[PDB]
């Protein structure tokens, strides 16, 4: 029987420290096993215990004995490229984080399994991997499914958001924008990226218009919505929180007073823990470590009319996903 | 400068200076006389040299003889804080840019006038002035109105672009976001912004939402889009060059490549060098001291269906804004 | 038995000096004046901080009061310090840290509405100076108006004084590289009397003047007229450091520094002077509440009288935890 | 006359657009292997620190053609079979960050013609800085390095104030610029830790070898200079503060006099001079090695003071290879 799962994280990076940090923080996991061949354990040390967007580690970590020790626990430290090498199973660990941004596809995540992982969670959009968001779709998960993916940050923002206007209003058609912080993909300076020529422009000096999918994902968390939402991103320079821009036709009138009294109630009950919601007078780092996945905006969206509407939330990107990873997995290993 | 209206400017802030910049830029309108009771000759000199954002002045600038000196030509400097006292017709100013942003209403900016100006140009929106967008609604100028506003940067941007849109498909509703560089009323950290709080918060570390009339102002400009078109900001972290993001439904279908025809179409011809258009990879770097009101991205935009679109424009706030008042001054002058 | 404050000016320090004093209780905060903030802006402002975060405790207005904790405040909105009643609200001392009464002429303002005495958060033309762990111990109870200093002396000054007692200091100058404050302009803007202070503080290095090392020289008297310096102001939000070369009197190599600093950072400057040798940078600082940390793998020396000094510091969250803390000192001497 | 570059990266289309620029020499090819010939068109066009080309730029069926020149690209992993010879490289740039000593480097005469120059401090090759060590370069010398940004800031700086008043020991801070090798978050740099930390959040110390690299450039300055460096997130353009002791006494006026000298004089266009209120920004695309700023520094006596010097760490270095290539 299945108790608190054991959880391996490949690629100790943003999302796979903020994972670890937030598997001790909640408790709901155990990390016991970490692999990246470009950290090694001294270095993991220091890459965990100093964070210059979330502080430092409340708590202790150290190299002992070739384990990484947080708060105690010992973990085991793999330095694998190939991921069908690393030897989860010796290590007890069950479920694998897959967080490298490489192996996203189940095929290249599925590697996991022949080292001895039981499952695996993308954390980022898979091609082909069934999709989850905590809040919206996550009791669709059963235990048939050994490789899921967990969305991207912005699917997470919008999603449950969308959920609460199309429950109560219905959304006819709606088009996103996501305003989102720097991640480790873009460049400090203007550098090479052959495949998306606007995304190796400096990233400290520019507005950089990107394409992302997780509006049109949204369709598959909510499949209601399937083809009625679309977006794309700008990414300005900011090291932390990002922000939803929905514009979106509504089936039903609904007075902008409407929908804030239905999402504050969502927040409060169903979608408590994901869904936020504030009147208050917030910028982007307000938001820094908030766990939430998306926090309504009421004072900064706007009515154009009773079907026309433009509606924020915020999203630490980083820090609220890097939760919902966590509780995603809990939430498996309740169904095991 | 033979037969050029002669100018004087109220102010040698950003916008007096970019407009002072532009017009002997252009060699369009003939700058002889500037106010500014808080800003000695000395330091006029070192403010128009040294611009940490569009660099140096490309010419000469010098103090001579009490006079500002550009480009060999002299301009008169007053020090005058009552706007009624400034004697703009001793120094032969004709037209004056009231770019101070305190006296944007007629009665305020209508006190040029008792010291002999014919006209003035509020470089700013106004409550009361009648507004105008070169491109959109400049021909409805006539010599009948002693105080006009050339709007803001921000409607300068929107209004061309809506203006091909509504001409060419019919704009039933839009919502418009702009992703806005950092301006001189926010503030470097935390700070008291009584009237707008998010606006005090710390302009480097934050994402601001904020509010904005300009897409309503688009109203005024084009009167078959009153009630229509609303939207608002984000101040983000970067020092120039602001993106417009309108979501907009459309009456009449429209594929995205009928979008770009169009709006190439109207770039080429009557809308040239008011509204540009572009397909290459760009970021908002690449519009620094572009002198376009509004730039349409043709790559960044994205379509749902055929009456549902999100479409970018990218605009120097500073350079085409300033470049606009001249060429609204020149216009003006054709009419006398 | 804690002596009540009263503040005036809400900015920054004004700010971070309450927040100081409610995290560390070794003050009781009873007044704030700011014209600029009334009471309701006040709760947000105190509430939200870009930088250190939201507030970890309960702010609400109540009853025309700003209530911190439970603690009900009396606020004050005069922009004539004369006219400030801190003797009716209960306030013994007064932190001035607006920054445009500095003088003990104008800070001495706040003895006409009954506070007994300032401190001015701000270095002086006039008033006593002082630095904790470096000369608090020279206040005397005679001096009713008194100054902290500034965020670059309260970090220079206790190294300074760990590297003269062991080998003198002969001479000194220092660069500190400044995070960006209130007084810089977002976009290119009027600043008539500093025109590189008014360039645009996002997209420029800018050199500035600072009196911070010369200043020394006034809380450590034998280094009076042997340090000067100047500062860069740079774009991030906070955290600054100071760098120091120097020659020494004595000889040293560089782990004899290191050792002494280090000693002296776990005994006597404990909480004042602080050591590391950790790959550190300037985020790893951010709501540290130490004057200075040496940094000991970031300095440098060319030979055993020629040595350069890093040491770091949170120019808010240090200096206003300074503030209170001399608040603190002071009372166990009336 | 005739120059081929290898790699496409900062310095690479730096130097391109210096060598166009000035006219000093010609730019007869290119090989950066991870970049196409679509790609390094837009790179070299559009730049978010120092604006758009001032010219034209197309592909014609192969060869890159800038302001209606070919090029020819190449494209090639290992420089040992490049091919520079039938392409006419009578020079070859480095630039690529790796190859900066002289076995690596070598591979370029393999299938190349004459010199080549190395666009980074060298752990082995000859070192020179325009204006200081230049007029020591002879033709026996095939494989040289031009220094560092740094350097070339510093050393012209140093040379003038030995000569005048002589250094007896000095301590140099760079306050640098963001660079290509920093990283936008907090990500690994296994070898220099800090350097890894979030570049947009932080100010970090780093380790510059520079200020130890004028006591070669200048001799009489060996052992006598050393110091660091605080990256800061600024786009472009860094600043020296060199903090020195003096042999001979010097009031600042006279340190100011004998620096506005050489730079009108025998450093023009190297070692520039102002006493204007200046920022870092009125330096972006400035050729000047080095900008010594009059007041910025401050003196604590006649025998230690604190010197102040700007540099477009892109641009000027970028000029002085080009101009290097032009004295040969
Ligand atoms: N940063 C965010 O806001 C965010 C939010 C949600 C999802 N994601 C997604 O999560 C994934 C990770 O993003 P991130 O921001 O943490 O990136 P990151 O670059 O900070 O982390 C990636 C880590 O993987 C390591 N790595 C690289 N190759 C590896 C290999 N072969 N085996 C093991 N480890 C390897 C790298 O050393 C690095 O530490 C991406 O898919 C991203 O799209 C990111
Ligand atoms: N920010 C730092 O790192 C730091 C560190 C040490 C010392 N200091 C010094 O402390 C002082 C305050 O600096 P800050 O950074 O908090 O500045 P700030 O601008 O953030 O705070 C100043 C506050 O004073 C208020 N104020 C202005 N005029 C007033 C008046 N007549 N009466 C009452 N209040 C008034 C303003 O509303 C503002 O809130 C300055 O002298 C500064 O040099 C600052
Ligand atoms: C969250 C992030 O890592 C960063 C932003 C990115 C877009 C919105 C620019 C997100 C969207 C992804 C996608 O649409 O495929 C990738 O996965 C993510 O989580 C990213
Ligand atoms: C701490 C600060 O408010 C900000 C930086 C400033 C200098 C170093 C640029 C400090 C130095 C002062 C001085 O000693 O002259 C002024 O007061 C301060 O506290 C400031
Ligand atoms: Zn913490
Ligand atoms: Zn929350
Ligand atoms: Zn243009
Ligand atoms: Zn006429
Ligand atoms: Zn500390």
């Amino acid at each position: 029987f299945m108790g608190k799962v054991k959880v391996g994280v490949n690629g100790f990076g943003r999302i796979g420290r903020l994972v670890t940090r937030a598997a001790f923080n909640s408790g709901k996991v155990d990390i016991v096993a970490i692999n990246d061949p470009f950290i090694d354990l001294n270095y993991m040390v220091y890459m965990f215990q100093y964070d210059s967007t979330h502080g430092k580690f409340h708590g202790t970590v150290k190299a002992e004995n070739g384990k990484l020790v947080i708060n105690g626990n010992p973990i085991t430290i793999f330095q694998e490229r190939d991921p069908s090498k690393i030897k989860w199973g010796d290590a007890g660990a069950e479920y694998v984080v897959e967080s490298t941004g490489v192996f996203t596809t189940m095929e290249k995540a599925g590697a996991h399994l022949q080292g001895g992982a039981k499952r695996v969670i993308i954390s980022a959009p898979s091609a082909d991997a069934p999709m989850f968001v905590m809040g919206v779709n996550h009791e669709k998960y059963d235990n048939s499914l050994k490789i899921i993916s967990n969305a991207s940050c912005t699917t997470n923002c919008l999603a449950p958001l969308a959920k609460v206007i199309h429950d109560n209003f219905g959304i006819v058609e709606g088009l996103m924008t996501t305003v989102h912080a720097i991640t480790a993909t873009q460049k400090t300076v203007d550098g090479p990226s052959g495949k998306l020529w606007r995304d190796g422009r400096g990233a400290l000096q520019n507005i950089i218009p990107a394409s992302t999918g997780a509006a049109k994902a949204v369709g598959k968390v909510i499949p209601e919505l399937n083809g009625k939402l679309t977006g794309m991103a700008f990414r300005v320079p900011t090291a932390n929180v990002s922000v939803v821009d929905l514009t979106c036709r509504l089936e039903k009138p609904a007075k902008y007073d409407d929908i804030k009294k239905v999402v504050k109630q969502a927040s409060e009950g169903p979608l408590k823990g994901i869904l936020g919601y504030t009147e208050h007078q917030v910028v982007s780092s307000d938001f820094n470590s908030d766990t939430h996945s998306s926090t309504f905006d009421a004072g900064a969206g706007i009515a154009l009319n009773d079907h026309f509407v433009k509606l924020i939330s915020w999203y630490d990107n980083e820090f609220g996903y890097s939760n919902r990873v966590v509780d995603l997995m809990a939430h498996m290993a309740s169904k095991e």
